[PDB]
């Protein structure tokens, strides 16, 4: 219900509960979704801009996001640059908050902010470090999340959900912690959802099937199982996913085992592992 | 006022025969048009596609056809379709030991026929252009899955990941042409049933591991991001079939060995394997 009704922003809440001056909305922009922090404005508009930054960037650390990434979102920015590599203003696919502190994390992430001009990229980073910028989780799509982190009441890492994002990411803090036993759920509950999926076409999955002749294409590797009906099992992976609006056509989808397939999505590694595809692969065309 | 969808008859294998049709309309009259064994060997294996056409009708459930002649000068000549019409009485019925022979039976019609008119004696092509009919059926898709036989219902795109996949591990066995497919796909939302998790219950699953899978032996095949050992976290009994969300119904796998458990029909043996080696599991 985006329509009719004029949004109003919501403001971020400091640790006492009380509201900051620092506009912010939940929504997806230009394929891309999160926490859209509104910039610092002339006469002092979101005079709190850096401290909310501070309680988000702790926020989401505290509730298990490890890494981020951080687009520049003016209106400035999404018009002169339409891909979503260079709206990112950091080098490297995720911006990690684990490293420092909430403020240094900060600084650092309002100083990449001034290596953008309003035409494109500048040579020394002599801009302005308050400017309207969205904050992605990847694989989180949901608004209660983002509300939370804008409210300040965070939820337990041991709390259950049904969110399998959510799941993974307390998950991954709950590992450096020492865990005992826990007791868990003999009759665990069932909820009704929706979700949103592609409609996938089978014909272009068995043509890369075929043409893979069972082998990975990323590691040299042949298929680990076989099915039932005696074909290998490798897994097709679009390499622009359609999550962020790629084709589903034969020059952006690739067999391979699901070691790999888990690599491409995951790994520290997997932006120079999507690049190398690029050029082993003559038929897939970015 | 005539529509036409061209095709080439294919075998069940996926290739494409020499013997060009298509699903159209002439004359009132919709079906399918099966092009001449022409006069230089055009169409090289008419007889054969018409073998393929027969076993489908009847695996369909049709056991009746009407057979009209098509050729443009039958259509010039011969001014009504009753008179068009191959057989004697109102269908053709597809009964016999084999397709072929029911072939040879149609196409034994078309031989008391001359370019222009009916003959007396039956001294002509036996391969000649006809439009079969089903009276009753105006589906473009039905006509489509006799002329590609499974090939063509097979192809049909889905949200459904279960049928997708049904649909895909059986392309494999055709041999296919290039796909193309779609560059913008619909999202479809859909209902969904999924359980609510224990993250302590997956957490000391992933500790307990120290790194490595529980059936094969091997290191995760990557460090995750923080340097986590990558594996994931699988229900030996599934949630859907009352299986609890506890440390004895969960084991650490990579990615390989989680979905050999899952899709494979060996994998009922693999699961009885967690049993003898991991003894923490109850059941
Ligand atoms: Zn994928
Ligand atoms: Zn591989
Ligand atoms: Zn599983
Ligand atoms: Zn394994």
């Amino acid at each position: 219900g985006h329509h009719h009704h004029h949004h109003e922003f919501m403001h971020v809440f400091d640790n006492n509960g009380i509201e900051l001056k620092a506009e912010c909305s939940i929504g997806e922009e230009d394929g891309v979704y999160g926490l859209i922090l509104e910039s610092w404005g002339p006469g002092d508009r979101n005079k709190d801009y850096n401290i909310a930054l501070d309680y988000i960037i702790e926020r989401l650390v505290d509730s298990g996001v490890s890494q981020v990434v951080v687009y520049l979102a003016s209106s400035s920015v999404r018009k002169h640059m339409h891909s979503l590599d260079e709206r990112k203003i950091h080098p490297g696919e995720y911006f990690t908050l684990i490293g420092n502190s909430p403020r240094d994390i900060r600084l650092k992430m309002c100083g990449y902010q001034a290596y953008f001009s309003r035409t494109g990229r500048k040579e020394i980073p002599s801009g302005n470090r308050t400017k309207r910028i969205l904050i992605n989780v990847p694989g989180i799509y949901s608004d209660s999340f983002w509300a939370s982190i804008i409210r300040g009441e965070l939820s337990e890492l041991s709390q259950p959900t049904d969110d399998e994002s959510l799941l993974n990411m307390r998950v991954s803090k709950l590992i450096k912690k020492t865990l005992s036993q826990p007791e868990g759920s003999r009759k665990p509950v069932e909820v009704e959802r929706l979700q949103k999926v592609y409609v996938r076409d089978p014909m272009v999955e068995a043509w890369i099937l075929q043409q893979s002749k069972g082998i990975c294409e990323n590691c040299g590797k042949n298929a680990p199982f076989y099915l039932n009906d005696g074909n290998p099992y490798l897994e097709v992976h679009h390499v622009i996913p359609l999550s962020s609006g790629g084709a589903d056509t034969t020059d952006n989808c690739v067999a391979l085992c699901p070691n790999c397939h888990r690599e491409l999505h995951y790994s520290k590694n997997a932006k120079e592992l999507i690049e190398m595809l690029y050029v082993n692969i003559n038929r897939l065309q970015k």
